[PDB]
């Protein structure tokens, strides 16, 4: 019962503490197998290139006073220090999509009143600890409790699609940046090249193919079992390798590679330093802006709140295997302070990343290797340690004295590796299950409990009502006023909790939302 | 049994004509049914680009005294014939490679020794006319019952390995003409062409994997029985009509198209004309010739009665439900009478084609609905009806005059389908299964005949040797004695039925061959 209040302050930090460190030893144990180096390969891979976008991506909002090197010391300090202290080691933390469109509505509103950015963000962070600091003492992440199922699923469904979403809008960009030409004239990025498009869909479609294929080899009965299991477990390192040296094979073609700021420096030397004054550079920071730098504040609070929780509870389900213990009282500390001192030294914020920290505890999940005859494999165990976070933390931070061999991988391996990560990604939702139930006719519907104990017809409402919520988040967070989605999405809990009961009947809410 | 002497003359065709003519109400109304037009279409394309081919091949060899609409006629004569009078209505007549190497080397012997060819070719046919009616008199489609499965499964897999390993150098040699460059300057078939080989590449694959997807969706939950039997039906003719789709939306770049001679004429009108007269054109024949022409008769003979007895033998298995008989003394008899009257109009001879039959029975197979979760699916019936091959030699004929709508159909997809029919022709064949067999471990082979009642290693050297006869046998057709492969694959009877129990065991031989 971690989701228990005690009355005392600082008793569910306490009990997490007391629960957690005491496996440190098995922690640091476990680690020692071939699983665990296939994993951070892959993770790895999964977790540099969002840096880089999104340094980019920020760079051009920001006007270069955030690049890609703030972002790579940043998730690279945090993830080290959150694997290292945290209760729940598996999240991996960096940056995502909301704290960018927050960044960017914080630089208008900056610029429009004439104030200096990073000292406004410093004020900001330091409310964000004080605030986190405040609600981790009154033993507020007991609320966590009344998150039910609906809203999992409809957050996990929703982040995976926009997932699937970018990777083909990045490959219809490269098509429009290389059209096909009748006549290709011989002649600051190459533009306009002959067999450019063509060959990165080819390369992202093998990639994809090469990993879906390995992944299916394992179940088979080709060869040995520990040659099944060791192939099996690198089956995308295998892609990613085979792919790379098909690419490299053919030398008379463009393909946009790897890119990665070299050496330890701020994007606009010119523009700034590593250390903001709290105080003021160029102009004092008026002490109204000091006192109002509370609501940005809580918007943070409330993002970092919400995606950290839900990407917990996802994580420690009970069908996924997890013994040695959940965070909910330690993580949360965690994360708000560093955030907030991060504020100083103009880094960005960071938060938990469902779709990498899912993939993160995926890859390590053991299967029984005595698979019954023409039956679905079930968990055997799931890994925990804390050497595969530090590991990727400090590659992360290590890719930028590395670039000569990033230079050498093409982005459309990573294009189909994104692909397999969010196709395997929504393999684990119950939505999943009762959307393709659909198609299905009546009467070759499994066995589960919301099946047996519900009609056909009161069913299909439910999975109605949970994709009209997914269809309105996504035409809201389309639209401008993206900055309201975390209370959209949080206003699904009274919808659930006080509408629902009163259609449907405590039976089938029993069977269909567990 | 049909293969049993009687004593008589004429005896084997007079009971095959008594056993089959009366189905023949049956025949006619068996073919009013939707998988009929599906086998038509797929069986169609099946069947013309390799009349394409073969008639270029031959117009390159023979200086142009025989091209494609000389194949083309001939194909569609000789189907429609065998299709209305034949006993196994299921087979599919064409030319094949070894017809083509004995044209070569006659048209070079004519060559050397200042003959006449169509000449040369009349006395020949003739010649075979009186050889196939003396031997069909003479009862001499018994032998028939000494080719074992060894043989039959020996020439079915080195017939599939070579039909691959062709579509394959066909896109080889695509991107061979047209090469990925770094430049393409602006300047009788287009040479150094931009975007053309990864289309192909891209058109080939996509054909095979949408059919692959759409015949393993028969055997799935998903919507009704009737649209899964429909879709499952159709699934060639959808994916060649979404991909030629797909290549008609993009107009900027180069693909190689179907071409076909328009009207009905020779290809040479100069040279020759229609009609070959037997006494001479120019030049008297001699008579010397006049009386060796036997010999080359006798080896045509031999090839065709070995292809398509092998070929009826494979059709005609138990394990296919073959139902309304059988016939083994009239196909001979009416190919080769056919065949030798072809050559007073210059046109080349035909056979059994085994790709192309296998094909059209597995198309024309309908499986058990009732099919047992977890199980494979069981043949219901095959449907046995002469209207298909009457409606495909039709359609081959009348492609002349189809040309506008042919000159839209890139050829890639047509490499798509021919890789589908290949890899779907090597499933049907227990050295399929005795070769992957090698792969598993010993603990998970079925429950087959030759894996209880033989050790595993005395098994594992049967396929050995089967594998090397095969080998032998490709490796010979490769060279310049590829005129005596007949020879050598009529040798392994003798291989069989002396030399093999001297090593096996009555019961070993008895449970691996059959
Ligand atoms: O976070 S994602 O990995 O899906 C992502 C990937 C790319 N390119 C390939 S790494 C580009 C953008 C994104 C995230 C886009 C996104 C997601 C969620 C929200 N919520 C807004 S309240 C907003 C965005 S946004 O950047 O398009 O505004
Ligand atoms: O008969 S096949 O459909 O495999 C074929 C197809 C193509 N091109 C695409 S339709 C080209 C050639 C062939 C057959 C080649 C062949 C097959 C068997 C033999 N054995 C007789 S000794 C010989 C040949 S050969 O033409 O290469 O000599």
């Amino acid at each position: 019962d971690p989701l228990l209040r005690t009355g005392s302050v600082f008793g569910g930090l306490v009990r997490d503490v007391r629960r957690r460190y005491p496996h440190y030893p098995s922690d640091l144990r476990d680690a020692l197998h071939s699983q665990c180096v296939a994993a951070v390969l892959f993770i790895y891979f999964a977790a540099l290139s969002p840096a880089i976008t999104f340094g980019g991506l920020l760079g051009e909002k920001t006007e270069g006073l955030m690049g890609v090197s703030e972002l790579i010391v940043s998730t690279a300090v945090l993830g080290v220090l959150f694997s290292l202290l945290g209760a729940q080691p598996l999240l991996v933390v960096g940056f995502s999509g909301p704290l960018l469109v927050f960044e960017e509505a914080f630089f208008k509103f900056c610029r429009a009143q004439d104030l200096e950015y990073l000292t406004g963000r410093v004020w900001v962070g330091l409310w964000l600890v004080v605030f986190v600091l405040a609600l981790v003492a009154a033993e507020g992440s007991f609320l966590v409790r009344y998150i039910s199922p609906f809203t999992q699923e409809i957050f996990a469904f929703l982040i995976s699609l926009i997932f699937i979403y970018e990777t083909f809008y990045k490959l219809y960009k490269v098509f429009t940046e290389h059209p096909l030409l009748p006549f290709y004239p011989p002649e600051p990025s190459p533009r306009n090249q002959p067999n450019t498009a063509l060959l990165s869909l080819i390369l992202m479609l093998g990639t994809f193919f090469i990993a879906f294929f390995l992944r299916k080899f394992r179940n088979s009965r080709f060869l040995g079992g520990k040659a099944r299991r060791i192939i099996g477990d690198f089956g995308i390192p295998i892609s990613i390798l085979v792919m790379v040296l098909v690419d490299y094979s053919i030398t008379d073609t463009y393909t946009q590679k790897l890119t990665v700021p070299t050496g330890l420096s701020v994007t606009s030397p010119d523009k700034r330093s590593w250390f903001i004054p709290p105080l003021g550079s160029a102009r004092p920071f008026p002490p109204w802006m000091m006192v109002a730098a509370a609501v940005p504040a809580l918007l943070v609070l409330i993002l970092i709140f919400m995606e950290t929780q839900i990407t917990a509870l996802i994580v420690s389900q009970k069908a996924r295997r997890l013994l040695k213990g959940s965070g909910f009282h330690l993580d949360l500390l965690l994360i708000g302070s560093l955030g907030g001192l991060c504020g100083l030294f103009g880094l960005p914020w960071l938060t938990a990343a469902t779709v990498r920290s899912v993939t993160h505890v995926n890859a390590l999940t053991v299967m029984r290797t005595a698979i019954a005859p023409g039956d679905k494999p079930q968990i055997q165990e799931v890994r925990e340690q804390r050497v595969t976070g530090v590991l990727i933390a400090s590659l992360v931070g290590l890719s930028i004295v590395m670039g000569a061999v990033l230079r050498r991988i093409p982005l459309a391996v990573l294009f189909g590796i994104f692909l397999y990560m969010g196709v395997t990604s929504l393999s684990g939702i119950q939505l999943s299950q009762r959307l393709l139930l659909i198609l299905m006719p009546a009467k070759h519907h499994p066995e589960q409990p919301y099946v047996t104990k519900v009609k056909t017809w009161r069913m299909h409402l439910f999975t109605c009502i949970q994709l009209g919520c997914i269809a309105l988040l996504w035409v809201v967070k389309s639209t401008a006023a993206s900055l309201a989605f975390p209370f959209l999405l949080l206003l699904t809990v009274p919808l659930r909790h006080c509408l629902l009961p009163r259609l449907f009947q405590d039976r089938e809410l029993q069977a269909l939302d567990s």
